């Protein structure tokens, strides 16, 4: 069925970001509650219809660690994306109530989205371009799903920031990035959950007997670029975790660990193994189930 503006309406306000806002919505003819995000763009006719085409991909993007597309559509203003409704939000809320995220969860956790990215690549050719907390979304059945990614070429273009970056030193520096720069980003978010605040700059070592004013834009960027990788601090974390993110984090591109390297990592195969009620876990932490 297709999805046009006056049949839905609107339930609560999900959130926002550096832009348009999320609803949980209902679409009244099929009563399946969603995810609709609303995108302004002061943009010609003629390449907004080009945008809804190229979204439409979205369709054949089913996977069990990337969020559900039910359709999108341009209303008065606004594109419309409609999506499933994720009820336990995205990683950044989970983050703030839970304190930190342990490394038993954040196994599942890099289980999900390297899958979710081969998945991009393998089937679809695309680089998700905004690997971070908030767009990792999970739910009550303990799913963890990927959204926000690259499809459509000519919505990347009409877009194109904030105050905390998860772009890799080479997208940073210029126009040289690929699918490479996805792996910086996963590992700053896997940083960021583990010691429960972003990880740039890193922690004395006064504070990380605390946990166990901001930076501003230049400054943060020129540490990303120019000085060392943040990593997981020594004691806390398993041995096979630190050199999984310092795998994921190093500065140079090529030198840096691939999806393929991931997979077969022993961060990963442990976490494959391992037995974790996420499901459990997600909802006693944010009061839901
Ligand atoms: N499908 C969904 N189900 C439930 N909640 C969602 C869904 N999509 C988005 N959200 C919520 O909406 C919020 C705003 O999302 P949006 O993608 O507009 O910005 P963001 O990713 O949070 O931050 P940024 O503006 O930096 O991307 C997210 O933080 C998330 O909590
Ligand atoms: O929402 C995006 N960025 O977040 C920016 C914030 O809202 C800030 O204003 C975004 O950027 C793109 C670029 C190209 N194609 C699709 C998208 C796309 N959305 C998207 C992709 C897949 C699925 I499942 C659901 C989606 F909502
Ligand atoms: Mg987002």
């Amino acid at each position: 069925m297709e999805l046009k503006d006056d049949d839905f309406e609107k339930i609560s306000e999900l959130g926002a970001g550096n832009g348009g806002v999320v609803f949980k919505v209902s679409h009244k003819p099929s009563g399946l509650v969603m995810a609709r995000k609303l995108i302004h763009l002061e943009i010609k006719p003629a390449i907004r219809n080009q945008i809804i085409r190229e979204l439409q991909v979205l369709h054949e993007c089913n996977s069990p660690y990337i969020v559900g597309f039910y359709g999108a559509f341009y209303s008065d203003g606004e594109i419309s994306i409609c999506m499933e409704h994720m009820d336990g939000g995205s990683l950044d809320q989970v983050l703030k109530k839970a304190g930190r995220i342990p490394e038993q969860i954040l196994g599942k956790v890099s289980i999900a989205v390297i899958k979710g990215l081969t998945y991009l690549r393998e089937k679809h050719k695309i680089m998700h371009r905004d690997v971070k907390p908030s767009n990792i979304l999970v739910n009550s059945r303990g799913e963890i799903k990927l959204c926000d990614f690259g499809v459509s070429g000519q919505l990347i273009d009409s877009m194109a920031v904030g105050t905390r970056s998860y772009m890799s030193p080479e997208r940073l520096q210029g126009t040289h990035y690929s699918v490479q720069s996805d792996i910086w980003s996963m590992g700053l978010s896997l940083v960021e959950m583990a010691v429960g605040r972003y990880p740039i700059p890193p922690p004395d070592a006064k504070e990380l007997e605390l946990m166990f004013p901001p930076m501003a834009i230049f400054e943060l960027l020129d540490y990303i670029v120019n000085e060392p990788p943040p990593k997981l601090p020594s004691g806390v974390f398993s041995l096979e975790f630190q050199d999984f993110v310092n795998k994921c984090l190093i500065k140079n591109p090529a030198e840096r660990a691939d999806l393929k390297q991931l997979m077969v990592h022993a961060f990963i195969k442990r976490s494959d193994a391992e037995e974790v009620d996420f499901a459990g876990w997600l909802c006693s932490t944010i009061g839901l189930n």
